[PDB]
């Protein structure tokens, strides 16, 4: 009854994947995927380009486990290049790096330093400035470019037309995100993946599902509705390999975790669109990633899918509504 | 299922605005709007006509920042006139003043005092007494009259036909409102703005979205579905410029904030339709208004809208369902 | 809706809001006169519940004086119930009701002889053989208006009316102290239940009593708006001084006992009500004043000068379900 | 709005049963039911095959009250056989026993020991391994086999065609279940029973509703939408007859209750799909079961159903939205 009402948006919590006939065990499924149309991964996990999540140590950790880390850009170009070189000089290991609009010089140095992918990011990926930066990169240098963040078919189509090698989806869903309350803007993440994958898959362009992952189950849901990989922040921020500081709040140890659109991140008249928060310290990332990969394998076993491509073809979900004390 | 069921009603929390292709930056958008058909504002913010929110200092503050304040009527005619004169005597600043049903004498004195707009208020705007008062004002004096509060198409049409220069929308959504629980009456504010805007827009008559604003994001939502401006109470009640008293509750400083239909406000056999509450002290209104305006600019940027006219044209929304500890 | 046994969405009071109409009537001007049964009228549409923590003679005298009516509960010997009814009648000839259960023909007889104005035939499941038999037997042996409940369906409403019901009490599920939903898994949301039952009863001119679930004055307006002629109230009145419930100090607050008639204590088993406590509210007149005031406000918003007009003009909208009150 | 969306899933809390005309009292209803196509029970209650719920003492209690207990498999074959023999030597009492995939030797020993039903269970019942194990059992020995857990029509149909004598439904609903959050997989239990019973009732094959029972009212709901019986874990875990350990926490006594997919159960590199929890100690199981049976009787009385078969015929439900302090 609303003219401007385009429908009901679903987030991860709104749905559950329905089991299929299965002939494959969790241990047997292949988790190989495409990061961009020219770069592959062994597992579909990416660490977020945030200054409390990913520098060289996190990037090295991610790559060793078959994923990839995106070096954040909240540092001068020289330091970012050096972080990339740190990962690259640690054996033949893939690594990514973030840039912002009009940062062509930063992009050039990164590419020279041997980065495998450039992540061109903005709060609003479907914009004139972003597209102009994209076209400039593709014409000046030889590199795969992931562009984001977008949530619509139209955005996805236009970015692909201008040379996007990967599409990053997510406005609204981040754990430290306040765009939804500051600007009133967003799209629930399942719906956003569905819309963007509906265009991108037609062109063989990978969708990165960015933000809102809380449990391993969410990874399965994101991939099932069309994503090729997921980008993760808060979960990895609590690990020993994250660059964030530590603080003892009362009894337990916490790691700092802040949005790149927070007051503190922007200092490194403002209208912040992210908070500065704390997450519980969780130790080594390897144990953390193992559980995440373990959960996804279990999911794909339930859906009888031996690969992500198969999962796209076989998956379906149900909408759900939203006395034992756990030890 | 019920014949009397007119459908599902949405409030601000129920929806999220969808991003469009954008070639305008937040800093570049124009927030100019019409308060009434003959009075314009530089920003679409109005402070509520309540005795804990708007007297002359709040009204001056709002006017200086491009908005307007409505002097409340919980005082003798002479006192209300003097408050208006205080705003008027400090630069050529705009100001409004509230009156109730049959208060023709008060309105006359306010108009003579140079008030820019009269706000004819009632719990139930769509009524015989309100219409009569409106017609009497329009025939005895020359001034723009805003009439409210209403939530239906029929109400909006009738008030416009009888000469209303602006329509104030909102029954149910105010933070201190108990009409919904005392009378069981109301309409969720997004739905109410849509219904009323569907009639008023072709007439070129501005809709004021009154009540329920908690975050800057809500302002964007209100304007996007048809409103020309928003009226705000509780957010401004906490500022140093509001007339409410201060109380120290344990650790933090609070300001009094009460509905004009509360027992205490009606004392200044009763059946109250508002509560007497407290809100945290927030300091200078300038910083508060800065954030609100900033959030709206962010919104219009996401929606590629360089003006409010453009926002009405381009906006769409999605209906939504309703680990990190903030520092 | 995907399930073959799914008959649709059920709405309770909290699920909806009444939409304002054009109004030419003030809250003070509306008439609250209504029918209790097709032969008994009331000045206000409020009934106090037939529970042993809510209504004995003092509550029933309170209700009647204010324009409503009280239903004396049946958790007492027959002679005792008659004496309560006689206490109400001895003071101004005020109207009063009384509850009976299935097969309690002797009790109904004594009550009618005592001058009761209406008999309330009550069961957990009103649409049953035993209830129908008792109803038919009453109508044939004595001359009295009989309210029957509780029911939630069109077919229940129709059959009870065809067997002589003078009023229909609607409510399975909504009571504040009710656990039928949890114990039996049974019930219908109260807005939907009133709509279904009134759709049948309005054709025969038989009043609907909306029983249970009232928390705020606004709920009264909603119930009447969708077809009810009156509402029955328990927990709100249970905290008043006129209620027969005991009082207990818990912490720094005085509480009144309030228990379901299907609770262990009331029956003294598979209980379908809880034993609870409600905050003490003082005299009932002030409480009833607020309730009536809120309903007047509602009828003013909906431009309805009477309950009849409210039935004709009312519509509602479905809704989704940092100012700190002093 | 989503193509892979198969609809809204309902759990127990989402519905309420609608009363029918009744000519039967709660005390008059028959609770007799089929456990499998060749085994009948006096009441439709089964205790879960978990090591904190059912060993011989629980199984004897369930049998004497008219139901049945399923001896868990987290013990050696000889120990499980010994538990079965303990129940059989306590008079002619029904008893069941659980096996996993490929546990043909275990099944043979249990059958030779006089077990009345084999419960072939897996996290994902609709799989190649489960089907092969089923066909192997049916071909090598003579016993009724209950197979689970499944949530779909296709799964139900295939297991039945391959010789299942009972179908256990439930992926998602258990009180200690985290398959939902670890794998992102599940189906709300009312919907799951509906889908599976739509197939199984055509073949006269009983549906067991497994998991998520919290109140007696839930049993009525499960049977009403097509189940022949319900399996219960958490409710019975707190009884004196459960094998769980006891522990004082504060001033209240708790019993241990853990998923069989918990790390604690699998110890008796893990990716658990159940939690380790505690439930309040509730004394003898007899009083507990009495309330559940009484609740179901009350339900069938409301629905005018003198038997479960009649309940299937007459039942309907409504979908619902989801100041008195209890003593
Ligand atoms: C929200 C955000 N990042 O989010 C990542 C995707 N969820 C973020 C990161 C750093 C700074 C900021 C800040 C600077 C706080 N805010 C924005 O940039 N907001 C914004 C609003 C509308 C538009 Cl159209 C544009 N734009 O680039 O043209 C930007 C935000
Ligand atoms: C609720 C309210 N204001 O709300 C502002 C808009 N949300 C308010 C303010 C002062 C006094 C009151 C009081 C006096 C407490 N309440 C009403 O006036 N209620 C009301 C109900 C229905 C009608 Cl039909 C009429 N009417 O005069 O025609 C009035 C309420
Ligand atoms: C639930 C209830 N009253 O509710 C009033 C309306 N909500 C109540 C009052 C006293 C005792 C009880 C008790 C005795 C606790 N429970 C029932 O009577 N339950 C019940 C269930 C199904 C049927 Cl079919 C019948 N029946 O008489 O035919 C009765 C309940
Ligand atoms: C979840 C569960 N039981 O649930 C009972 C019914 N809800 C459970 C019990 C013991 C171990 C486990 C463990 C071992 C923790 N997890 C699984 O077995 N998970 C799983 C995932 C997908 C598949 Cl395709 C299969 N499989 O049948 O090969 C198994 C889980
Ligand atoms: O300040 C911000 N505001 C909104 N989103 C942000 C901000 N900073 C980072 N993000 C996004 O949030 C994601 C992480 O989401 P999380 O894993 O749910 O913590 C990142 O990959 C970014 O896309
Ligand atoms: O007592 C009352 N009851 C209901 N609404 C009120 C009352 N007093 C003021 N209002 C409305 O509530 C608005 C403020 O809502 P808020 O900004 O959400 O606090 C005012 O502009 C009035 O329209
Ligand atoms: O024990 C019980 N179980 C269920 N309903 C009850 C029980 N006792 C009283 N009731 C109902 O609950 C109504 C009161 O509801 P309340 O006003 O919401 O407290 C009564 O008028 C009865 O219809
Ligand atoms: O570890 C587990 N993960 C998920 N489900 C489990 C696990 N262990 C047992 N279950 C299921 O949960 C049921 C008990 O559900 P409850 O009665 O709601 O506690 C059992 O009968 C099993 O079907």
């Amino acid at each position: 009854m609303g003219t401007k009402n385009i429908g009901k948006g679903l987030t991860f919590e709104d749905i559950l994947l329905v089991p299929n006939y299965s002939e494959v065990l969790p241990r047997e499924v292949s988790l190989e995927t495409k990061l961009t149309k020219n770069v592959s991964l062994k597992i579909p996990l990416i660490s977020s380009a945030m200054d409390t999540v990913t520098e060289h140590l996190m990037a090295v950790g991610m790559a060793r486990l078959g994923g990839i880390g995106i070096i954040h850009k909240n540092m001068d170009m020289e330091s970012q290049v050096n972080e990339v070189l740190k990962v690259k000089n640690s054996g033949g290991l893939r690594v990514g790096a973030a840039i912002g609009v009009n940062e062509i010089e930063r992009a050039k140095l990164l590419v020279e330093a041997g980065v495998d992918v450039i992540v061109l990011d903005s709060a609003h990926g479907h914009s004139l400035n972003i597209i102009r930066t994209l076209k400039e990169i593709k014409s000046k240098m030889n590199i795969d470019v992931i562009v984001g963040n977008v949530v619509t078919e139209e955005a996805t189509k236009e970015l692909i037309e201008n040379g996007a090698d990967g599409i990053k989806v997510g406005i609204g869903p981040g754990s430290i995100c306040t765009t939804r309350i500051v600007a009133g803007v967003g799209v629930p993440q399942i719906t956003a993946i569905e819309k963007c994958s509906s265009v991108a898959s037609k062109f063989g362009i990978p969708i990165i599902a960015d933000g809102g992952i809380r449990y391993s189950g969410d990874i399965g849901k994101a991939l099932a509705v069309g994503a090729s990989s997921v980008m993760i922040g808060s979960i990895l921020a609590g690990t020993e390999e994250s660059p964030g500081e530590k603080e003892l709040i009362g009894d337990t140890v916490y790691k700092y975790y802040r949005g790149m659109g927070s007051v503190g991140a922007m200092k490194s008249k403002m209208v912040p669109e992210g908070i500065e928060g704390r997450v519980k310290y969780k130790g080594e990332m390897e144990g953390v990633v193992y559980q995440l990969v373990g959960g996804l394998r279990s999911c794909m076993g339930y859906l009888g899918s031996a690969s992500i491509e198969e999962l796209w073809k076989k998956s379906s979900y149900v909408e759900i509504t939203t006395d034992v004390e756990i030890v």
